[PDB]
């Protein structure tokens, strides 16, 4: 009988002794229908009956608050005369509910819930005021009351936004039209970021139904940002094309240059919007001539950087428009460009960046069409690193891409600083198709690095087993391959311990206990980095009986001994701890106790000696390993 | 397309009678010219004194400045009407 707002079935059934305070499944109590309902009259049989209302709904929806929801005023009286608190709503977040009166936008609630809830200014959590909502959510006649009342309009909040600055955020137009005639400065400020209005109607999605409004009351498109930046500059970022072109029939500039040197085509080609980069190039065409358009375009921002630039280094993810990226590259090209404009500091043109990102699926061919044969004086230089976009993109794996270079014949003997090719790029990170790509197009397997590393030590060093077989098997590239270091792969790929990796190189073989340039058999790398399933595989198949191994400094249990590696140490002695205890190194007569009390291990020392060990083998200088810990400074193997 | 907001216009021509009537009706005290002027700095540009005790009688501080920083002195100054800048100092 409340919600469906019925006076009889109250006065009856409340006559039959019905509860006064009555709650449903959603709290909200009868009295509360009423107000919510509107209904003074159930309302005033419930004031008849002095129904409580203080129990309001799971919403906090009192019976002021629920007919605020409404927008009833005499109910809201009504529950005046209730004894409703109109000085008491608060809801963790500063509910006030004024604030609710511009929420829904009831101006005759807001006349009566002046004189009764009397608070004007109480504001959110997040700092903001009766007229920050009423001008969030788009209520005029809100603000026309409560600037009536008297609240200036340069009121901000917290995070200092002014009522333009929320109004523009909700693109409310003609909210923005009441607060210019309250008198409310278009210039002001904002709130963290420090910015004019218009670097929110710039920003906004709705923004072209408001920002001429800031441009009926005349503002400025001159004013920057706080990183130095028109709002020219924004409507360039976030894809707004009638609010620019707004911005520009105001005599708003195209030619300011940001704090990085950023025109608003460069920023404006970062985020791939091609008709805002298409009107941009058709007025500085207009107001400056086709030849400042041809110097606009090829403007540099900061580190070299032009408008080629930006182009490039979008993806294939964050393209979201399909024939978007290809277009701008049109509009570019076709009105003028610089193509190489090799940059200021890291030396590399704008095609370098295809290779860097992967919209060289499309862009790669939108460059590569207009130029006859310098595509190739295109992808013969080298950055200053020393790359060229196959090193960049074969570094990547952009394998379509690889697809296209070659295709378009650019030279595989490239080199960089460290001497090094493609292939040693690519099988640095591994990758099969690339490499498969170069080996298509007349790559050099056994090419080497200022270390002398081919791709198999590459690949053997960081764990590609596919890749391994692939070069071996499927292009017969050489197993025993020295480095300058004079290193097989077996123990460079041994020297970080890659076990599946050392399995395949053992599965083709090749000569195991080849020594390095310190004399080094294979267990003596893998001691040294000590893993110690590595040497379990040396070892557990046993294929070269190099226990009592020797290198030109020491055997691998002295090395064992010298890194503290009590796993390695532990599989060493745990397959030959007789010929591992009795290492005595024929340069020194030193034995692996002396080196680990040396190296202060005590690990080491409880192995060996948990193992056997006798202490008393002299040096060639003559010690214990007692004396060597009392040399060393090492307590905890005293 | 310059903001017109007919209070300018009623500050253009300098008609009180209409002032009042057209402050009733054309309620916008405030919005300013696409230079960024407001009534009281045309109302002082083109030299109308009582339309500037009007709008000075309707509450708007004569420290108002434009986009280019011009305040109702700085405007009325520039069209050199002398009792317009009286009316400005006794504001």
């Amino acid at each position: 009988a409340a919600r469906r707002r019925d006076v009889d079935m109250v006065r009856i059934l409340v006559d039959y002794g019905t509860n006064v305070d009555t709650q449903n499944g959603e709290g909200q109590t009868p009295l509360h229908i009423a107000a919510a309902e509107g209904d003074e009259a159930l309302l005033k049989y419930f004031y008849g009956v002095r129904a409580s209302a203080s129990i309001a709904d799971n919403q906090d929806r009192t019976p002021m608050h629920l007919a605020a929801e409404n927008g009833h005023a005499h109910v809201i009286e009504i529950l005046a005369d209730k004894f409703k608190a109109s000085i008491f709503e608060r809801t963790k977040d500063g509910s006030t509910l004024m604030h609710i009166a511009s929420l829904n936008g009831h101006a005759e609630c807001a006349t009566m819930l002046f004189k009764k809830g009397v608070y004007l200014h109480m504001p959110n959590k997040d700092g903001a005021r009766s007229i920050h909502t009423a001008a969030a959510y788009g209520h005029t006649g809100i603000i026309n009351t409560l600037l009536q009342k008297g609240e200036k309009v340069d009121v901000t909040t917290n995070d200092n936004y002014t009522a333009l600055h929320i109004a523009v955020e909700s693109a409310k137009p003609a909210v923005v039209e009441t607060l210019l005639g309250f008198g409310a400065d278009v210039h002001v400020r904002g709130g963290k970021l420090r910015e004019t209005p218009l670097h929110i109607a710039a920003r906004v999605k709705d923004g072209d139904r408001c920002a001429l409004m800031l441009l009926k009351s005349g503002a400025s498109p001159n004013l920057t940002t706080d990183d130095c930046l028109t709002p020219v500059h924004v409507a360039a970022r976030h894809g707004n094309l009638a609010t620019l072109m707004q911005l520009l029939e105001d005599e708003g500039d195209p030619l300011y240059k940001s704090n990085t040197g950023e025109t608003p085509l460069h920023m404006a080609c970062r985020a791939c919007h091609p008709d805002i980069v298409r009107h941009l190039i058709e007025t500085v065409k207009e107001k400056h001539g086709p030849d400042k358009a041809t110097t606009y375009i090829n403007s540099v921002n900061e580190d070299g950087a032009t408008a080629l630039h930006y182009t490039c280094q979008i993806t294939k993810e964050e393209v979201k428009i399909p024939e978007s990226d290809k277009q701008i590259v049109r509009m570019l090209l076709e009105n003028g460009a610089d193509v190489t404009l090799q940059t200021k500091t890291a030396l590399e043109t704008a095609f370098h960046y295809c290779a860097v990102a992967g919209n060289n699926d499309v862009l790669m061919e939108m460059i590569s069409h207009m130029n006859p044969t310098d595509i190739q004086k295109a992808m013969n230089r080298q950055s200053s690193v020393g790359w060229t976009p196959l090193l960049i993109a074969c570094h990547r794996g952009h394998m379509e891409l690889v697809n296209n270079l070659l295709a378009n014949h650019a030279r595989v003997d490239v080199f960089d600083t460290e001497g090094r090719s493609a292939l040693h790029l690519a099988a640095e990170r591994g990758y099969l198709h690339v490499c498969d790509a170069l080996l298509t197009n007349k790559a050099f397997i056994n090419s080497k690095s200022r270390v002398g590393r081919t791709a198999l030590h590459l690949a053997a060093m960081n764990g590609f087993t596919h890749l391994v077989k692939f070069l071996i098997k499927d292009h017969n590239a050489v197993i025993d391959i020295l480095t300058l270091r004079k290193q097989t792969p077996l123990h460079l790929a041994a020297a970080s311990g890659q076990m599946e990796v050392c399995q395949l190189l053992l599965e083709l073989g090749a000569n195991i206990d080849a020594t390095d340039d310190l004399g080094q058999k294979p267990i003596h790398v893998a001691a040294q980095n000590n893993y110690s399933e590595v040497a379990k595989l040396f070892l557990q198949q046993h294929p070269s009986l190099v226990n009592a191994t020797s290198k030109d400094g020491n055997t691998c249990a002295h090395i064992a001994a010298m890194q503290g590696s009590v796993k390695v140490i532990e599989e060493l002695m745990k397959f030959d701890r007789s010929g591992v205890i009795s290492a005595r190194n024929k340069l020194t007569d030193a034995t692996p106790l002396q080196l680990a009390a040396e190296g202060g291990h005590a690990d080491v020392v409880k192995a060996l000696v948990r193992a056997g060990a006798s202490c008393t083998e002299e040096n060639k200088a003559g010690f214990t390993a007692v004396h060597l810990a009392a040399q060393n400074g090492h307590g905890q193997v005293l």
